[PDB]
């Protein structure tokens, strides 16, 4: 009978992947690490760190833990400091969703939010505010997960021995996502100390990060990636930092959850792809132990959601099956399959009236058609674009009252209404917008803004 | 005691204008013609026309009058055919407002509406439908106010004699708006028959019409103007067709109502301006009798409304007084003086997120500013325009996930917030949109579309 | 050649009504008075009043005319003071529409608006503000159309003589709307002075006014009616104040415009109905000269509009023809003939969920039906009314989580969907709302609020 | 090195609760069961069931698994049938959220949704559709988790032995949530077979279910509860079914996650409360092993969300701290702290106009105040309620045109604007709505519907 829930942190199993790695390649054992009571791998470091603050006497009993959290370290820190009874207060960037910090609260942590995207060194970003809280509050102890030797030491104590024992001293490689830099350092250091120099440590890094040799970048895979060299990552340990893209990592995570029964996150997919790559230059008899460090339940609406995964130019395929059943006509069915009367103007109306219709119906383009009856057979006289009108009106090139026929641009190209949205993207790749001619007659205009707004919701 | 209300049609007074004509010029007598019981001058022709259908036996008792109406001829035709008891049915273009045809109904006329802007010779325009009604109904009699000699004959009988008698055979000129062509023909013909060739007939025509020698045009002044030669306008009568613009005619109508106590319409202002012009080449001792043919009560929301009169690039000044106490900041106060926190993005957000904010807030431009706190002192890093983004995203020049800082355009110019809207127009005459820096900090972006949308409502 | 437009004020014709008065009754001559250049009868008094201010020296040249206007007196005052050149400034209640005061401005009058419905004797109503303007401005002259003897004197001079001459001293009665009290006083006084006591003066008054013996009332017919005794109405003149209702006056105005070719207003209809009534107790050989004092062009959207005329429980019939073609189902077609899915709940859902659906869809009643498929054949289990739920929830009689089946009221009655809206009114006269069963299945619920909201727009 | 991820299902730890159980009571060991690879306890049964279909030859290789899922059994069934390679297809009620079935898909399961709340025995509910799928598809095998002996047998094999071994044959009681009825049956049967009759099995059941002796009820705690007797629950095993309410279970779950570092669900809280209750009649030396069967990550927005937890009359306190900082005035700040103003009417306006304002502003009550200036000092003349008006208007008791002062109800009571929302609830408990008098003047009316709409969002 365990004494607290934070005593079961460790000894996580070591299962193997048998359907993602190709045939004729070494063994890939994925050290599933989302079975910890805290949900992620960060629990390991958490425990160790707290222990230090009790041995070094640097965290007097009843003191408060202050920390600029990421979302996973907070979970473990709360889960443990709640056993000891230390009040915990985080300072989180508003970039974190409501569910994540709601969990962070449910564990008994006080989360004070501050704006984001501001420079880290100014009073707005959460680093300076965390320092200010450290000053004001008494008995504060900023664990500083980025420059804390205990971080990597904890993995050196209780992540290498598991890797070395579950395989019986037979592990050719050890690939692991390198984020803030504790898992690879504290694990590879021990794997090398206990195997001479046999097991070559490899570290996967999101494409275009500091470790991978590139410059900064906006990062999507939560966890891995950095813009500076953490004080707790000795760059001498890893032997090959194999960088991997973002689309590849997300697709690998999805395919892993679908073909191996593991709900791993983004960094997990990145690590698995880095492995499956390194597992080629190591022929048969190779044993690559990847470190899947998260559980893919928090991302359930972030990378398993075809909508989000499609907004960021991603989503090779859909989770359930067939690819693109929706056709361009459905882009027009925002009113529940209710293609409204083709907002149209005639070669005799007034430029002011054309601008009026454009403003009143929200649309930004309209085919001037020679018959108010919306039944024209592809013989629309021209096209009027609100931008072009406003330009010709504010540059004296067209009086407000002038007839529209003297300032209308050439007609805009046409695409069928029963054609797939991928074809619509391919087409709009070259023009600004185009009218959908549904069995002879036009029924509206699909435009870049509208297509890219539809992709991001359905 | 008159027998019917349609017996008082005629003998309308002849008042003179004494504040619009400059000093040192002849006398200008304006034959106010909106005192007829039917409201306009068309009553004259109406009566005559009906009489013909009773003498020529071409309108059997109990028959129906069918006519593609304009709005004034309908009033007189109803007012008279209601005395005789003839059912009247009009076919009106939807271009006519609700008040006009509502009046046309209140007199007991049946108005059947058809779409407009369609060619006159097709089954959609009201000419063909009027002919179809003439066929179907029995005893129909299409008066055809455009090719009816009785039209001009009525003015020859009861509009020249009034002009010739109220002035005692002393009239140098007779200027009159020339629309469908009865008032000038039937009046000048008599003025010449009874004065040899002394009184030189002049006819005003809206700028760019058939009579003025130009080609077709979208017409705003209701009444005057045409696109073809009516069969009832003998072009030999008028001696000088002095064409006048639209802004000039509207301004003259407004100034006439303000400085002469006459609520005349648009054609009235056109005729008065044509007079005031011809009254220069006729030195002292000239007596120009203009024919103001309408009453400016129907246009009360069409040319006396600063909003409408400003949408069509018009409105030199406002009715009441000072010019432009508008200011550009008020363009931002669409939420009741509630500047909207300035939608912005930062040099680190994702292109997808910038497009997201643009779509979500409706705005089409946004300043990328290096601090989420909306307090920047004119040091915004750049500007992002939804069009430019969507272009760089659908042309492969920018991944959806790429940082915005790599695809942001140069900053957009600035204008004060306490500056008049005329200055805003002068500025936007050269750029696409500009941010209003209100005492150091920016508070939004005013754009061509927004300014031209505000002018048309306030 | 008149010298100014305000010289033609007077001598308005005297036409007779020959289709509204029944058979076997005296002659009814309606002194049409909307042919004055200013549009209404008030011009008469206006002229006279101004003359006084010039003879009595009480209005020094260049002085300003201040007046709490009604809408017609302003027109005449502007039309004349613009001839003299006196700056005119009105103070109008916000109850006046935009078109009326827009006209009042177009004539060159400065209209300063103040809130309405406030007591007349306080600084908010326009009487006190008019007095304040009289104090501040110099040379001000508040004509005070309510306590000015010149008002009735003007009609005594130039409205009785016309009535007495156009009929050749043969007029049995003279009925005229009695509003502020000048037309009846100044006309009947002369008719009696010049006919001994023969011509019995009659005065029509809106039902429930001071003159008719009743108490105050909210007045709709613009003009006639008062809440106090004006200082310029000698109650000894009129011999019978025959009060008339509002619906009767509006219907008489409409029928007059349709069967006599006169666009008279509301007071005109009231006067005509009062006449047609008095013309019964005066057998053959009676000559009743009604005084139609307004022109029905300003009300074109106030009493000739079936929408407005129907909101105030009016509108016996429609202007054009057949009565009530719209059927109850069209009340549901607010989404363009798009029945809204029939928001429903089931006997197992939670009271919280029922309140949720009610709030989310705006509706206030919903039939609990035993099958989510909206195809039930009139076997809906019950009805839930948001009010009843909220009551049973805030009075502890139903937990938020309790099943709805324990707090649902009896079903609400049903009416067909192809039945006329008049039937719907007759039905809702007894219940709170009822579901429209369209050929077996229900398709929604029409409610008092919805029906009375539809009547007021279509 | 495990062979598949579904080999680690079992041997879940047995941690003890040391802060929720009061002092002077036996030991409470909570067999945390959310550490299974599939997330919940259902994995156990899942494995066993699949094994049967392979030994009994009742699931031919390549066959499809059809099952009307709940949300947890689906996870385990997918996780295992994906190891064997059996296509899995679920039929889920639309009551399940998007995240749950999205997870269910990510594992490679085909989820076909059908409407809910329909009777289970009809073709609309998912039972009949599941049977239809069993018929159509080939090799189908409906596991039927409700009438499958293997269900309870699996817990008999691998849930009792763990309970009996982790405690060394020393367990006085075994309390466990009783839902579909496998955990208590298959565990208590073994605990009794191996301990004579010592360990008294107890089973917690949501208040008002079949097992607890009550009738049906709408159930909120996902999992536990039933409306019929499952064919796989032998009611002879449990010795005391201690029923527990819903609010109690949710509060216990929240307090457990906050004071024991366990994110358990709803059934977990119910089981823990049932334990903490039974642990009173068992003095010192008692060892109650509760069975927490779920992980509280899916409910993160269902019971840890103060909004949802407050809509269903719940939420004793908030997760973070102080109770009700929001005051009634904030209920009015739906427009971002911008009380619209104070829609009002005056004792002279028309009933039609009062109904008009009510309809136009959405509000359902309005104080008739004797001064349009919204500055009245608590001297509002009356109150008008749209319902009352519409009633008095459709029952002939008030003409549309009648003055409002004759049909206005007594004023509605007042409450301060800086008072807490709990006070507002206490007040509205007795009236229909009340106006908030903010430092003397009124600033609006808060109504039951508005308060209960605000509670459900903030
Ligand atoms: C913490 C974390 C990692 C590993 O970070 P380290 O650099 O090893 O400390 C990987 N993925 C995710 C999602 C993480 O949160
Ligand atoms: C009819 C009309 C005229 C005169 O038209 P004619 O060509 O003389 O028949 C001028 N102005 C308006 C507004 C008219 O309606
Ligand atoms: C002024 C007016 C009257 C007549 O008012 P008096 O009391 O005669 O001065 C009648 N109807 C209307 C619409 C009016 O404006
Ligand atoms: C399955 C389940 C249980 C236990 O159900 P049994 O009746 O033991 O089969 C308890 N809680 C939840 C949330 C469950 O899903």
């Amino acid at each position: 009978i365990a004494q607290h829930i934070s005593e079961l942190i460790g000894g996580t199993p070591l299962v193997r992947l048998n359907s993602v790695v190709p045939d004729g390649a070494g063994t890939v054992a994925a050290k599933v690490e989302y079975l910890n009571p805290g949900g992620s791998s960060k629990d390991r470091i958490a425990v160790k760190m707290i222990e230090a603050a009790e041995a070094s006497g640097q965290l007097k009993p009843g003191g408060t833990i202050v920390e600029p959290t990421s979302g996973n370290t907070g979970v473990g820190l709360a889960l443990v400091a709640q056993r000891r009874g230390y009040k915990c207060v985080f300072v989180c960037p508003d970039k974190v969703s409501e569910d994540k910090r709601n969990v962070l609260i449910a564990y008994g942590a006080e989360v004070v939010v501050c704006p984001t995207a501001v420079p880290p060194h100014d009073p707005a970003s959460y680093y300076s505010v965390s320092d200010r809280l450290v000053r004001d509050i008494d008995g504060a102890w900023k664990p500083d997960q980025y420059a804390n030797p205990e971080g990597p030491a904890s993995h050196y104590v209780t992540t290498g021995p598991e890797i070395w024992a579950d395989t019986e001293g037979k592990v050719t490689h050890f690939v692991a996502g390198i984020g803030t830099g504790g898992t690879i350092t504290g694990a590879g250091r021990y794997l090398k100390e206990v195997s001479g120099g046999r097991v070559r440590i490899v570290g996967a890094d999101p494409e275009g990060s500091v470790y991978s040799g590139g410059a900064g970048r906006p990062y999507l895979v939560e966890g891995v990636g950095e813009d500076f060299w953490p004080a707790a990552y000795d760059p001498s340990v890893p032997d090959e930092i194999i960088a991997v893209s973002d689309s590849d990592s997300f697709d690998m995570t999805r395919r892993l959850a679908r073909e191996e029964a593991m709900l791993v996150g983004g960094s997990c997919g990145m690590a698995v792809v880095a492995a499956l790559k390194v597992a080629e230059e190591a022929g048969p008899d190779a044993l690559i132990v990847v470190l899947l460090p998260d559980g893919g339940r928090g991302y359930m609406s972030k990378i398993f959601n075809d909508a989000w995964m499609s907004s960021y130019g991603f989503l090779r395929s859909r989770l359930d099956g067939s690819t693109e059943q929706s056709t361009v006509g459905d882009v027009l069915r925002r009113k529940s399959g209710a293609l409204p009367a083709l907002v149209h103007t005639h070669p005799s109306e007034t430029v002011r009236d054309a601008i009026g219709i454009l403003r009143e119906y929200g649309v930004s383009q309209m085919p001037v058609v020679g018959a108010e009856p919306p039944v024209m057979a592809g013989e629309v006289a021209g096209s009027v674009s609100e931008r072009e009108l406003l330009s010709a009106v504010f540059e004296g090139r067209a009086k407000l009252a002038d007839a529209v026929s003297a300032h209308m641009s050439p007609p805009l190209r046409m695409i069928g209404a029963g054609e797939l949205v991928s074809a619509a993207g391919k087409a709009l790749r070259d023009w600004d917008a185009l009218m959908v001619v549904e069995e002879g007659k036009p029924v509206g205009v699909i435009t870049r803004y509208d297509l890219l707004g539809f992709l991001s919701e359905g």
